């Protein structure tokens, strides 16, 4: 948009953090796994990544996005990461109810390290903006979408195509 | 202001509030993201149950027990945590309850900072209980020593009933 | 044996190495402070990328490009600088890349002095690239004329691919 | 003359300085590679915190603690290490610290040699603290016996505040 880059439920929202564009290298980040272990970029060294960023896996749109990317992306080939400001406890409980023990869900709630490094903090809400970044094994950002209106879905096919084409 | 969580040292951040003080105002969010403050419950006694996260077993049970055992004809039972509003909402729906107030301090830590229960290292609220009379005077306080232990239910429920 | 750095003249110190020479041995530190020498990579061709400091932007990009673009199936890509082992360890963690060897010449300048690439006024290594064959014959050399400029990536990568 | 680092013997090199002595001069580098000397801090008391490398955990914590605990309206807190200035500069930026002085001794070991805190086997500076008054008298010194241990923060802070 003209004042802020995106909206959430139609309300203008300011994105905070470093801007990252296609062609840039991936910044580092420090996030928490479902058991509170620190996880950083280097833990996925040597792999291509599809990073699906969601406002809250406890909402319907985010839930479906996590499911579809995990189902549609080849996990034999690279790594699908879901990152949000949900507490690790909500992510853990979501994976258990879904009966999905193959799905990686990481929490940026404590420092917003991921959000500030990738330019996807929704500042008025302290949630991460709906977004998708595809990284190759050299951590080149080959694809980025920040969804314009955060209650809409991301373009799934374009991100899957970018991940597959690596 | 020195507790442990899982035996690790945790520093508590924010204003110290003791028994006999008047309780400060704060702004948190309801399950639909509306702002709610202390003043929204003016004129009522409160049992304020603070938990690290209702998605854990100890916090879940503490929440259910205070809400089941405490009279709500007589006063208000608030549960405040740094869980996102969406998790507290799903949690009420899973429990099958329309009678439990859950409020989220995740955005600003307004409540945690005003009551001195921010666990700085974790960005979670410390397990605790404050009982406020209808004048917002703090008549009872407990900050649990080890944050993965239960608070003293009986003493807190007594302080609330006895107002 | 003279270059410029940000346009200022700099004197290179150490033994001059030319194409057609056999590369001298040297002792440097790995990210855990174990000693490493050139003999530790015996039998393989090498691209040795030399940078003033991987904590600057040009050195960071040079380091990423040689590591992604050179094949690591039948050769080795070494990055050598006067950065402390701790900065190179942090640097490789920050970037998150797989299989990137960085080695520190901070203690002795054993590599810098053996290859003629010590910027004497600064005690940093000059931006340079040496490509060695599997018998350690030097088949390509560039010491970048202005140290803040990029090296010629394609020339260095073509010499390495040709072995 | 002798300390341990991770339990192995380390020899200290340089001039021995004791409490009561006046402070030797030095030339070290700030984050932009400007030369800094004792004279740049004339008129002030100084807490000089010396660390093996701000890229390791204990040194990072030592640096933050001295900086937040010592009054900076009253005197100067210096951190000196053999890290390249580019690593010090990166460390301040990534930690978000506007107001922390880090100085690099990597080029000459000017500071290390003049203050007797060079760890000879490592070309790193020994973990140490010197406190100087405005006359540059050294009123307090500790060289930590095992270099992975923290200094005595309180004893250094008291000596600094007592000037």
């Amino acid at each position: 948009g003209s004042m802020t880059e995106i909206t959430f439920k139609g309300g203008p929202i300011h994105l905070k953090g470093q801007q990252i564009n296609e062609g840039d290298f991936a910044p580092d980040f420090t996030v928490l796994d479902n058991d509170l272990n620190q996880v950083t970029l280097a833990d996925y060294a040597g792999k291509k990544k599809l990073i699906s960023v969601v406002p809250s896996i406890d909402t319907g749109v985010c839930d479906q996005q996590t499911r579809k990317f995990n189902s549609d992306a080849s996990k034999e080939e690279g790594i699908v990461l879901t990152i949000s400001a949900d507490l690790p406890f909500a992510q853990k409980r979501w994976c258990a109810s879904a009966g999905l023990d193959n799905v990686i869900t990481l929490s940026d709630h404590r420092d917003l390290s991921f959000g500030e490094n990738y330019g996807v903090v929704m500042e008025e809400l302290r949630l991460l903006a709906r977004a998708v970044f595809v990284l190759d094994a050299d951590n080149k950002v080959v694809y980025k979408e920040i969804v314009s209106e955060g209650t809409d879905f991301p373009d799934f096919d374009a991100a899957l195509a970018a991940y597959k084409n690596i």
